[PDB]
């Protein structure tokens, strides 16, 4: 049968609200008055009326903003009943894609990482691993597209960087000498991950690193 | 069954064309590989290729500016046949209006509209009816909406303005004394008709008036 193609429309769209999606029609309505109604998620089972339609017009119109990360996909059914009260088609199926916004800003698995390191580790040493999930479309966009760096290290000492961090992975690995139990046996630093591939949203976690003989 | 509403599309749209007008598809697309055609006056018969539809997405195009005074309507037919060759849907009737922009001038029915007037007509006396056509759309605009107006007078005595017209009907009436053939028995009227209620696109014409005994 022919039928509509799936229909997109972006999350947090603004107002006025409702926003025309479609009209569709029967061309029964050739023959007498034609009435379109909707059913489905999003239609008449919760969320209720996100979706509604226009009974004579066949106009499909959303009525509030969407939010891909609750509801991505909709699937809807029209129907069209005579004014005298049958139906004068088999429901037709129409599919709504919630297209992407990159509202949501990356979160750490957990807010404090700790690992340890060995005073005499070669320069490249990979120490430990910080992690963090974004919620937006990582199939379509780089909206969960994230890059991680370090923003700080407490001690400074020997030296202000002892440490870097692999801007994909999270892995923090050694990249100085000097680094001594004796002294300064615990490094705390401030870890970020940011989105579209760094240069978005972003958040921050600890990093906790014991230095051991 | 399930049709697409009557598409809109103006006439005389700018580019870049193609242009989208609507994507159809079949539902049989979930059984192989379809492939959509279109049909009609505008399609594959005079004017051929105005409007195309793209094979596998189902996008019909249009091609090049419309002209609602050559073609106001297009009835197309779309097609889709199988990878294998066989028609897997009948034939979807696609309606395409195109809508009006003021893009006539009103054209009096002629250049020269002659009349008499007796010298001693009573102010108010009509004399003679010029009339003006627009070939713009008059039933859903005013952009053949014509308002006539006098533009000039010779000679301008024994007054510039011895007649009047009506805006709306092109009767010119005698609105003042001192007619006479002894003195003045021919006057020429430079006459205008002009679309959107008179602040439109125009044209002009001559009206001219023997004086009579
Ligand atoms: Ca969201
Ligand atoms: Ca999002
Ligand atoms: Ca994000
Ligand atoms: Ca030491
Ligand atoms: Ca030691
Ligand atoms: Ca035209
Ligand atoms: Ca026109
Ligand atoms: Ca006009
Ligand atoms: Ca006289
Ligand atoms: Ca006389």
């Amino acid at each position: 049968d022919w039928v509509i193609p799936p229909i997109s429309s972006p999350e947090n769209e603004k107002g006025p609200f409702p926003k025309n999606l479609v009209q569709i029609k029967s061309n029964k309505d050739k023959e007498g008055k034609v009435f379109y109604s909707i059913t489905g998620q999003g239609a008449d089972t919760p969320p209720v009326g996100v979706f509604i339609i226009e009974r004579e017009t066949g106009w499909l119109k959303v009525t509030e903003p969407l939010d891909r990360e609750r509801i991505a996909t909709y699937t809807l059914f029209s129907h069209a009943v005579s004014s005298n009260g049958n139906a004068v088609e088999d429901p037709m199926e129409i599919l709504i894609t919630v297209t992407d916004q990159n509202d949501n800003k990356p979160e750490f698995t957990q807010e404090v990482f700790k690992g340890s390191v060995m005073e005499g580790a070669l320069p490249g040493t990979s120490v430990m691993e910080v992690t963090a999930t974004d919620a937006d479309d990582d199939v379509n966009t780089y909206n969960a597209a994230i890059a991680y760096t370090i923003l700080s290290q407490d001690p400074e000492l020997p030296d202000k960087n002892m440490f870097t961090i692999n801007r994909n992975t999270g892995v923090i690995s050694v990249v100085t000498t000097g680094l001594d139990r004796e002294s300064f046996p615990t490094y705390t630093l401030v870890v970020q991950a940011a989105d579209l591939q760094g240069e978005g949203l972003s958040t921050t976690a600890t990093a906790v690193i014991t230095v051991t003989d």
